[PDB]
């Protein structure tokens, strides 16, 4: 669930303010995604968006989960490392994974303040 | 999640058709619940209805869980026994239990074919 994803980003990026820093950044980080991602951080959001789309194609996600952004999974934050519980169901494990990889992705991408709140009709 | 509860009913009552047999039975098995339950099977539905109402008032569920009929959990069916997996968080464990106790409840109550499709306006 989204609240878990916000906590994974604080895990990997201590002292980050997830909603404030990464929402509405470039063409993909936020409600939609269209156009060409404008940097490596936007590309992280674009993969996370496709990750969620692919999860919805799994049979497991179809019968068991309604909304990925609301579905709680099991993961842990050890120090700065994220781990998805091996005992999560197959749909929960796929979501957990998408989130884990995005979080690790954001921790290595450079942040471009200029891309924050970019006009999505103009540039995307 | 509802698909999981249907599955636990077929675990405990091998060969039942959960929607066909248990939906729209007495006063509580179905969308609503009002009145006095008409029999033991109906009291199972009633308890499961209250179970979920309590689930919602659980802090970890309270704010952190969208809707309990939607949240997926981990459980397993061994032969005819249901087990809620220990990986589940407070919210999911609570849900899985509401579900597990109802399926066991159903497996033990007597079924009055005469209460299937009881007029809810008239009798509840
Ligand atoms: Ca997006
Ligand atoms: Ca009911
Ligand atoms: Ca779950």
């Amino acid at each position: 669930a989204l609240w878990q994803f916000r906590s994974m980003i604080k895990c990997a990026i201590p002292g980050s303010h997830p909603l404030m820093d990464f929402n509405n950044y470039g063409c993909y980080c936020g409600l939609g995604g269209s156009g060409t991602p404008v940097d490596e951080l936007d590309r992280c959001c674009e993969t996370h968006d496709n990750c969620y789309r692919d999860a919805k194609n799994l049979d497991s996600c179809k019968v068991l989960v309604d909304n990925p952004y609301t579905e709680s999974y099991s993961y842990s934050c050890s120090n700065t490392e994220i781990t998805c519980n091996s005992k999560n169901n197959a749909c929960e494990a796929f979501i957990c994974n998408c989130d884990r990889n995005a979080a690790i992705c954001f921790s290595k991408a450079p942040y471009n303040k200029e891309h924050k709140n970019l006009d999505t009709k103009k540039y995307c």
